[PDB]
């Protein structure tokens, strides 16, 4: 399986609309079904910083999965930078999570040279703890109902990887 | 004595000079030196009800300060953020308590919220002590959060939750 990854841009919209609109993917992040495709336009043309990396992963030209870091626009946060709830993949254990990870961190690393990458998680989804964990995350706190996710208020971690 | 009112155009001066003392800007994010003008383009044209900005006044002189903001996210609104807490000049003299007493009543009895959020510097005890006398937990240490004194400085994560 060839896995591209590119820059969130214009002709994804479609496809990226459609992973977060799967209940099953955005019920382990933070967003709501039904999103439009020309929303998500707008939200993109209303987007110009380069403190903000949105990349999509690509199978024969399809969105299988994206994940975001955004250096924090406060000064006294700059060294830090957060990739929110994580990486969303509709292809699980196909490598997409790792390639997500592993192309936000080397920029966040080598280019950004940020000292701080914080995310979230759901404390109950093993998987991607343990993708985190893989890249270097560490679990820094535990946030009791944090966050809606199926009519119930449930936990998140608060991870973190220091360089 | 002690006055608290909601932050407008008429207390941007009393505010700027607040947080350009060095000893109440370093307890929170802020950055001195900042002034009246931008932070009139912030007010003046930045209004929800979700965010509440407080300034605690003595004869007139802005003393103190603190925010509460219900989180715009949907899956996220039961629970808001005070920041970095309460900014305050005088450290003892009850401002903090004034402040975030009355931001806690918004929080409880007016927007009904479950979930209050802050993070306070891990060697700044005046202020947890305030926190913790109004049901605020620790859930967490970040390490190297914020730059404070030109280091990386740890925080804790807290919540008081109303269930």
């Amino acid at each position: 399986p060839t896995i591209r990854l590119e820059r969130y841009s214009e002709r994804h919209v479609e496809g990226l609309t459609a992973l977060y609109n799967d209940p099953a993917v955005a019920r382990q992040v933070l967003q709501m079904p039904y999103q439009s495709v020309e929303q998500r336009r707008k939200r993109l043309h209303d987007s110009d910083d380069d403190r903000l990396l949105i990349l999509v992963a690509l199978h024969q030209g399809d969105v299988i999965g994206s994940a975001s870091l955004e250096q924090h626009p406060r000064i006294r946060r700059s060294h830090s930078g957060s990739i929110g709830m994580g990486v969303a993949v509709a292809w699980q254990g196909k490598g997409v999570g790792s390639r997500l990870l592993g192309e936000l961190l080397d920029i966040a690393d080598n280019w950004m040279n940020l000292r701080r990458v914080e995310l979230t998680v759901y404390t109950d989804n093993a998987p991607a703890l343990a993708l985190y964990r893989k890249f270097g995350f560490e679990t820094e706190g535990e946030m009791r109902d944090y966050a809606v996710r199926d009519g119930r208020f449930v936990d998140v971690y608060s991870m973190a990887r220091l360089r």
